[PDB]
């Protein structure tokens, strides 16, 4: 549960939760990045 | 459950939740990025 | 459940939830990006 | 549960939670990065 | 539970929790980085 | 439970918790980094 | 790029590749099955699935071969 | 890039690759099964799955071969 | 890059690779099964799975071979 | 890069690789099974799994071979 | 890079590798099973798993071989 | 790099490697099973696991071989 939130029976407040993640080029199962110069 | 929210029996407030994720080029199952210069 | 929201028996407030995701070039199952210069 | 939050029967406050993670090039199951210059 | 939070029956305060992690090139199960120059 | 937090029946305070971890190139199960120059 | 192949000079090749596959219910970017569903009885007899490959190479004076 | 292959000069190759596979319910970027679901009975007889490969190479004076 | 292969000069190769596989319910970037689910009965008879490879190479004066 | 292979000059090779595998419920970057789930009964008969390889090489004057 | 292999000059090789494997429920970067779950009964009959390899090489005047 | 292998000049090799394995529930970077879970009954019949290798090499005037 990446960057998840959970609560029960709770009162809130201003800016109670803030997340500032960066996921450029992320969460890659089998995607390769390669080159093959035989020349 | 990436960047998910969950709650029960809870009172809210201004800006109770904020998320600022960046997912450029993300969540790739088999999509490769390659070049093949035989020349 | 990416960037999902869920709640029950809850009172709201101004700006209770805000999401600012960026998904340019995202969620790619088999779409490759490649070039093949034999010359 | 990476960067997850959990609570019960709790009162909130301003900026109660803040996360500033960076996940560029992260969470890679089998995605290689290589080159093969026979020439 | 990397960088997780948990509590029960607790009152909050300003900036009660802050995390400043960096995960560039992190969480890699089998993704190699190599080159093979036979030439 | 790397960099985890846990508490019960506790009152908070300003900046009650701060973490400043760096995980560049971290958490690698089988991902090698090598080269093989037969030439 | 699943089951990718590359080559040069296939001079005289034979039977180079046999990609038998069952991609049923596959490649779903966004989807929700039985989302907010209550009381649904799911008895679909999806039955056999996947490859059921058989290959018999037999030389004889008399021969009897049966498949499936 | 699953089951990737590369090569040069396949001069005279035979039976180079046999990629039998069952990719059912695979490759899901975002999905939620039985999300917020209550009372759902799930009895699908998904049945056999995966590869069931058989290969019989037999020379004889008399022969009897049966598959599945 | 699962089950990757590389080569040069496959001059006269035979039976180079046999990649039998069962990738069912695999490769999930984001997913949630039975998320927030209450009372769900899950009896799916997923049944046999994975490879069930058989290979019989037999020479004879009389022969009887049976598979599955 | 699971089960990786590399080579040069496969001049006359035979039966170089047999990658039988069961990758069911594998490769999950982000996922949550039975997340926030209450009362769920899970009786799926997932059944046999993994490789069930058999290889019989037998020469004879009379032969009887049975598989699975 | 699990079960990695490297080589040069496979001139005349035979049966070089047999990578039988069961990667079920494997390779999980982020996941949470039965997270915040209460009362869940888990009776899945996952059943046999892993490799069940058999290899019989037998020469005879009369032969009887049975597998699984 | 588990079970790594390296070599040069495999001129005439045979049966070089047999990597049978059971990688179930393996390779977990971040995960939490039964996290914050209360009252969960866990009776999964995971059953047999790991390799169950058998290898019978027998020459005879009459032969009877049985596996599993």
């Amino acid at each position: 549960s990446f960057f998840s939130f959970l609560g029960e029976a709770f009162d809130g407040a201003r800016d109670m939760w803030r997340a500032y993640s960066d996921m450029r080029e992320a969460n890659y199962i089998g995607s390769d990045k390669y080159f093959h110069a035989r020349g």
